[PDB]
């Protein structure tokens, strides 16, 4: 059984925890302590291959550390999450992508851009803007809602597919 180390990154409040919990416990969490950073495991079947997903839901301090570089370097694929109603969270994506490229020492790291909270009517980031950004990066873009489950399996499964292509 192949194991894939996935990491969920993005600003505070974009839905990193709710997305991870929807995949693991099949339930929408309306609150989850922003300081809890943990890894969650799930056995899935993607394209006939049984796989173990080991997902790191980043949280805690918004600060630089060499220790965090070391464990972020272990990730094989990264979900760059923003919320469709938070322009600042979209403007932060470049920052997360470049920090990941820095620790992986590569310009080619498996990533997926994720536009979360797709169920809300308060949109500030146009879908075409997110598609444009994903195209400029050469990565897939998935619209998700941790509330309704829209795109949740797609975001993680697409990331596993990106890793398979890299490997
Ligand atoms: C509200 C709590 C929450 O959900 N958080 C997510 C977050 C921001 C995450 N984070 N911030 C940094 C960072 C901070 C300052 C300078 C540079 C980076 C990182 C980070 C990343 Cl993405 C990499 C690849 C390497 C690294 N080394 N130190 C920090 C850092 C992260 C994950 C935590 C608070
Ligand atoms: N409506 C809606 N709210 C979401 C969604 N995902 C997360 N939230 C809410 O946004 C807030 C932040 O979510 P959370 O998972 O804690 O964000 P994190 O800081 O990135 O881990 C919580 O109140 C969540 O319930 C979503 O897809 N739709
Ligand atoms: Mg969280």
């Amino acid at each position: 059984m192949t194991e894939y180390k996935l990491v969920v990154v993005g600003a505070c409040g974009v839905g990193k925890s709710a997305l991870t919990i929807q995949l693991i416990q099949n339930h929408f969490v309306d609150e989850y302590d922003p300081t809890i950073e943990d890894s969650y495991r799930k056995q899935v079947v993607i394209d006939g291959e049984t796989s173990l997903l080991d997902i790191l839901d980043t949280a805690g301090q918004e600060e630089y550390s060499a220790m965090r570089d070391q464990y972020m370097r272990t990730g094989e694929g990264f979900l760059l999450v923003f919320a469709i109603n938070n322009t600042k969270s979209f403007e932060d994506i470049h920052h997360y992508r470049e920090q990941i490229k820095r620790v992986k020492d590569s310009e080619d790291v498996p990533m997926v851009l994720v536009g979360n909270k797709s169920d809300l009517p308060s949109r500030t980031v146009d879908t075409k803007q997110a598609q444009d950004l994903a195209r400029s990066y050469g990565i897939p873009f998935i619209e998700t809602s941790a509330k309704t489950r829209q795109g949740v399996d797609d975001a993680f499964y697409t990331l596993v597919r990106e890793i398979r292509k890299h490997k």
